[PDB]
DNA sequence: GGTTGGATGGTAG
DNA sequence: CTACCATCCAACC
């Protein structure tokens, strides 16, 4: 069971750099929008010299605009980066054909078969790193150990242009000094749950009850950890498929009409079908962000597919439906497509 | 255990 | 923020 596991650098931040090369050594900062006073929105990528400040994913954009106004600040053409990754995907295929995709920048290999050892992975991810490289300009950590978890840590580990091996030793050795924020998957807000508890290395979770667990911070995660602090996670390279697409936009401000919120409804349904591409849903939930932070879904399943046109009024009458129940002003809106054929 | 309800939170790029 | 998945009461074949 030997894993591949590539990731692209700050990738987003990164593309930019490459597209425009005199945008370069200093700080990039892709940026999502959101529409409302004189700039908002939030980060989705900063290169590393942006984020040595702070600038990093998901933070109010005044921030970032208040740490780095020096600055490049750099819309977020998803579009584009779609483009130049799926290109990377074909390279990382090549080289082994059981390469499970997950975010745009990120895929696992299990190159068990072109591999007798960890020597010649190592070999085969300067390949990679080489070809990536050469071809489209752009650096990318490769990691590498026995499972998708070591593979990626190993990359989290040397994270800019790097490349690490996790062999069976160094394995055993991080789960006994690894902390369970530095454990994928698991992001902050379990970790500082788990915190809290008296509870840092991933190990400790071996010294704790199980219903004490799944009372906290939930199975999946329960087990998971469980299972890499026992060591018996080394579980399968497939690939990955998507169920929901959406897009909830942000409106001009807050509206209890009907006719206000239409267009912006509409809008995203239009966009919605774009990233929907000959495939066809069965299942819409019209999503509702309100006044405050509620959110405020109601949704229907069907035993077809859906079109655009039935895709609008059907979403009207789904929206029609949040107001004679809530009575908020609402501040954000959209739609989303389950159950594919 | 399936399956369609909706409300929240957690994990990302 | 935008996007997507998981996650947990609630009905009910
Ligand atoms: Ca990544």
């Amino acid at each position: 069971g030997i894993v591949l596991f590539v990731d692209f650098d700050y990738f987003y931040a990164q593309v930019e750099e490459v597209l425009n090369p005199s945008l370069k050594g200093k700080p990039v900062v892709v940026c999502v929008f959101s529409g409302r006073f004189e700039d908002s929105g939030a980060v989705a990528t900063a290169n590393y010299e942006a984020r040595k400040f702070g600038v990093k994913a998901g933070i109010p954009i005044v921030e970032a605009k208040k740490i780095l106004p020096n600055a490049v600040y750099l819309p977020m053409r998803k579009e584009v980066y779609q483009q130049v990754s799926s290109r990377i995907m074909n390279l990382l295929r090549e080289y082994s054909e059981k390469i499970e995709i997950a975010s745009i920048d990120e895929a696992y290999l299990d190159i068990s078969d072109k591999v007798r050892d960890y020597r010649e992975a190592y070999n085969l991810g300067l390949e990679i790193k080489n070809k990536i490289l050469e071809k489209e300009k752009i650096t990318v950590t490769v990691g590498i150990s026995k499972n998708k978890v070591f593979a990626k840590i190993a990359a989290d580990m040397a994270k800019p242009n790097g490349i690490k091996v996790i062999d069976d030793e160094e394995v055993k050795r991080l789960i006994r000094e690894l902390d369970i924020a530095d454990v994928p998957g698991i992001g902050n807000i379990t970790a500082e749950k788990l915190k809290k508890l008296g509870i840092n290395k991933l190990v400790d979770t071996l010294s704790i009850e199980f219903d004490k667990l799944k009372g906290m911070i939930g199975e999946a995660k329960a087990k998971y950890l469980i299972s890499l602090a026992r060591d018996e996670y080394n579980e399968p390279i497939r690939t990955r498929v998507r169920k929901s697409i959406g897009r909830i936009v942000t409106m001009k401000r807050n509206s209890r009409n009907l006719e206000e919120i239409k267009p912006y409804l509409f809008r995203a349904i239009e966009e919605s079908y774009y990233k929907l591409d000959k495939r066809i849903p069965k299942a819409i939930h019209v999503v509702a962000v309100t006044e405050d932070l509620d959110i405020v879904s109601r949704g229907r399943t069907f035993p077809h597919g859906i079109s655009k046109e039935t895709a609008y009024s059907e979403s009207v009458k789904l929206l029609q439906k949040i107001l004679e129940e809530d009575e908020r002003k609402i501040r954000r809106i959209g739609v989303r497509f389950s159950k594919f054929i």
